[PDB]
């Protein structure tokens, strides 16, 4: 499971969740790539049993897509919470998401929980940004 | 400019700081790449005025290199402060360091400063890791 395959599964999962199905055309446009590039990855994903090529994810692909979508959202929340400009959050998440261990993700999970459970901590963090 | 050029500059900068000079052989071995690849990059770097081909960094290459080493250091401190297993930290930094805007880097800098001025915060976060 390379970062590119992950990106595709993340995208396919999202499309299925949003529209109810994933068309190579929708994937190609969503990733801003050529449909051939997409056709090649889909076949690779099929071979690896993440999906069945009417694009359907196997239980294996759903678990992964779900984890990948969860990781993306958590990473945006993380950067949002620490005060990163909203417009820059998405691009940063896209480039780092597929390069972090689960250990890092889980610890970032606890960090987000840390600030979300007590707003006083968010206020203190903001203070430091001013100093 | 480029995530790869950035990786070389960071490496060249480190070698100059450690040894006082940077050898193609030391670069090729540090990046785990063939000396030919390196030779091609250094020439690209020279054209762009980051250095002069032993090889010397120009004021532009030094400033960049210094920043990159700072970012690497901070990211490792970041992940360490939040509890990531040490063995996992280096590889995570290496893969996300060249994909974060300065905005994110600076906000992480404040986050690190936040946990540094009060151990109670570190302990509180550590608790959540138990929950
Ligand atoms: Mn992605
Ligand atoms: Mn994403
Ligand atoms: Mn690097
Ligand atoms: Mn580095």
């Amino acid at each position: 499971t390379t970062p590119s395959m992950e990106d595709y599964i993340e995208q396919i999962y999202m499309l299925i969740e949003e529209k109810g199905y994933a068309r190579v055309s929708d994937i190609a446009e969503a990733l801003a790539v050529h449909p051939s590039s997409v056709t090649k990855m889909v076949q690779k994903l099929d071979k690896d049993e993440y999906l069945i090529y009417g694009l359907v994810l196997t239980s294996k692909g759903k678990k992964i897509g779900k984890r990948l979508v969860y990781r993306h959202e958590l990473l945006e929340q993380f950067l949002r919470i620490i005060g990163v400009d909203e417009e820059k959050i998405y691009n940063d998440v896209e480039g780092i998401e597929h390069h972090l261990s689960w250990n890092s993700i889980d610890r970032i999970g606890d960090l987000v929980q840390y600030f979300e459970e007590d707003d006083a901590r968010k206020k203190d963090l903001k203070s430091i940004q001013k100093k």
